[PDB]
């Protein structure tokens, strides 16, 4: 029933054999999880495989795709509630759940994660700072663990540890099987956007701290990490909300939750577009429209560690390691989960194309990180060790004794799991 297969994350890197069971049938999946409890490198869940680490994947050992298990039970108008199974994938959560008004709470990058993969990474979004991440927004989920039974987790029950060791528990708890979700209502499947753009990182800082941040649910930037101070740091910022249906236009209104460089460009004159093109107001715009090798990096800066943020920035762009893709933005509260990646603070991504001496300077990134207080995320990394992790994460001993009560032999296990000490 399974096929060995060579695994990858979405960075195509560190590439590791396992044996891939892809069943639809979670009575087969039941089975195969005892057949590695009563034997050894043990099993990882698998979703749409987006993340770019290793949590995905389990050298000589079982990974079970859950993408077969894709089924949506009910979706509730009047609840808000969702309940389907882990497989699905936020794509298609997002189109069954528009009809009744319901907007999906928290949207990554890429609509192409599972639903279980998003619990496991506990994903932000561009709303982080007004909605939280991927588990706050989890009423329910039926937890697969090692003794093969099923229990169901809720936030605030009994078994509300193991409920938030999972979420951002990159898989260690056991399999996601279903979960129930509370969804965000909405009256159109539409935003309403300002647009800002800012020329120096000092401008940037400015702007997400004056309190105008309050006022949008939404909020990202492209931000500059190339050009040198001053100017390092300019961002196009892009802030909105969701509109209702009386900030339409009349042809929309009809159908509110339907869903589907040159000489100048360096010159004053390009600057000038550049500024024009990105300042607006009330811009409507569908999803599409709002949200628009290479070593993929992101970390958190604690919010107060502002300076220190700055530092890191200049330290970017003066390694010669040059990046156009940098998504900026600030994360609000942070939730129970002892591994959740977020917390308050300065977030970046950063796209470094693979080059000589990179390695070694990311391992300097990291410590300047570590020392400022922040982290790095698991969906994204591949690369660092142990120790910066655990001194980066300061409650997973509490988290690996959640995990040792639920899997104390080591049923489950990743790539991941064994660099990070995890296991
Ligand atoms: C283009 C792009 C944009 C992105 N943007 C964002 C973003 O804006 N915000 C953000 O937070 N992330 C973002 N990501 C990362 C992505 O959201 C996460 O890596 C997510 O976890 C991927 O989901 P997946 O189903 O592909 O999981 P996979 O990558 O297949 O698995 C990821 C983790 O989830 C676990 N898992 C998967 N399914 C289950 C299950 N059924 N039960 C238990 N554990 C399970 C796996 O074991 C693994 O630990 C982006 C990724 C890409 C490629
Ligand atoms: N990283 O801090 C980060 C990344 C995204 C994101 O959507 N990235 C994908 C790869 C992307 C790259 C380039 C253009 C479009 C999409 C989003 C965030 C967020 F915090 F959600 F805004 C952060």
């Amino acid at each position: 029933t399974t096929t060995a297969t060579r695994l990858t994350g979405w960075g195509r890197t560190a590439p590791s054999v396992a044996n891939v069971l892809r069943t639809p049938d979670a009575e087969m999946i039941v089975k195969a999880v005892a057949r590695v409890a009563e034997s050894g490198r043990g099993a990882i869940a698998r979703g749409l495989g987006r993340s770019y680490g290793d949590n995905a994947q389990n050298g000589g050992g079982l990974v079970i795709d859950m993408t077969p298990l894709n089924t949506i039970h009910s979706i509730d108008a009047d609840t808000k509630l969702v309940d389907i199974d882990a497989g699905v994938n936020l794509d298609q959560l997002m189109k069954a759940a528009l009809p009744f008004g319901l907007w999906v709470p928290v949207l990554p990058g890429t609509r192409q994660v599972t639903v279980g993969g998003a619990i496991a990474c506990d994903i932000h979004g561009k709303n982080h700072h007004s909605a939280g991440s991927f588990g706050n927004h989890v009423r329910s989920m039926d937890l697969l663990t090692a003794d093969g039974e099923i229990r169901h987790l809720t936030p605030t029950g009994e078994d509300a540890e193991l409920f938030w060791a999972t979420v951002g528990g990159n898989g260690l708890t056991g399999i996601i099987m279903r979960a129930t979700i509370e969804m965000t209502p909405t009256s159109t499947a539409y935003f309403i956007a300002d647009g800002d753009v800012t020329a120096s990182l000092d401008e940037t800082i400015a702007l997400h701290s004056d309190g105008s941040e309050a006022r949008y649910t939404y909020s990202s930037a492209w931000f500059d990490a190339i050009s040198a101070p001053p100017k390092l740091g300019r961002a196009a910022v892009s802030r909105g909300r969701l509109a209702t249906v009386e900030q339409l236009p009349a042809k929309l209104r009809s159908e509110p939750l339907k869903f589907d460089a040159n000489k100048y460009t360096f010159g004053p004159i390009g600057e000038l577009w550049y500024r024009k093109s990105g300042t607006y107001r009330g811009k409507v715009q569908n999803l599409t429209q709002f949200y628009h090798g290479f070593l993929q990096y992101q970390f958190v800066i604690p919010t107060e560690a502002v300076d220190e943020f700055k530092k890191i920035i200049g330290v970017i762009q003066a390694s010669g390691h040059y990046s156009f893709l940098n998504v900026f933005k600030l994360f609000g509260p942070r939730n129970q989960a002892p591994l959740s990646f977020p917390i308050p603070g300065w977030n970046i991504c950063v796209d470094f194309p693979i080059k000589d001496g990179l390695g070694k300077f990311v391992s300097e990134l990291d410590r300047r990180v570590l020392e400022f207080g922040g982290r790095l995320y698991t969906a994204k990394d591949s690369r660092t060790t142990a120790e910066t992790f655990h001194a980066m994460y300061p409650r997973v001993d509490e988290w690996i004794s959640v995990r040792r009560k639920v899997d104390p032999l080591r049923v489950f296990a990743s790539d991941m799991a064994r660099r990070l000490e995890l296991l």
